[PDB]
């Protein structure tokens, strides 16, 4: 794509989470996704939609493994700004078994930035985060589940965003 979304897809990879200090892991641990966080910094939030539609088992091989064997999945890329500056690069890849219920808002979301308060009756649970990093930047990925159904999460930090 974009070359924030070069960057994201270059990220080297762990749950061998690395002795951060706090702050940076308060960050990178946060079981939900950034839109409130930067947020709370002062500034509008919004998307940048980079792509989104439905993909097929070949178009995502390094997700795949990550995920349950289906026919087609929403992907969806975008860059998530303050006041216009990106702050975030995220990718979303959704198995169309979770697009269903209250989870049908995932393909649904278009310049509405992700984030647990758009899922008021859905838990938010977590079955793995790993932190990674390339060229001088953080990223991380992470399996999340609404109401038990999966959807892998991958996030990429800027230099403008207040992780660094």
């Amino acid at each position: 794509s974009h070359p924030a979304l070069t960057q994201l897809r270059a990220l080297r990879y762990c749950k061998e989470i690395p002795a951060l200090d706090p702050q940076l892991l308060d960050w990178l641990l946060l079981e939900d996704s950034m839109t409130k966080r930067f947020e709370q910094q002062g500034k509008t939030v919004s998307v940048t939609m980079i792509r989104e539609g439905f993909v097929e088992q070949n178009e995502i091989p390094e997700e795949l493994p990550l995920l349950p064997k289906e026919s087609r999945y929403w992907l969806r890329e975008i860059l998530l700004c303050a006041d216009g500056e990106p702050w975030l690069a995220g990718r979303t890849v959704v198995p169309v078994s979770t697009l269903s219920g209250p989870e049908l808002a995932l393909q649904k979301l278009g310049k509405t930035p992700l984030g647990r308060y758009l899922f008021t009756s859905s838990t938010l649970t977590r079955d793995f985060i790993e932190i990674g990093r390339d060229a001088g930047l953080w990223g991380r990925r992470s399996r999340l589940r609404l109401s038990g159904k999966p959807l892998l999460l991958t996030e990429l930090f800027l230099p403008a965003s207040p992780l660094y």
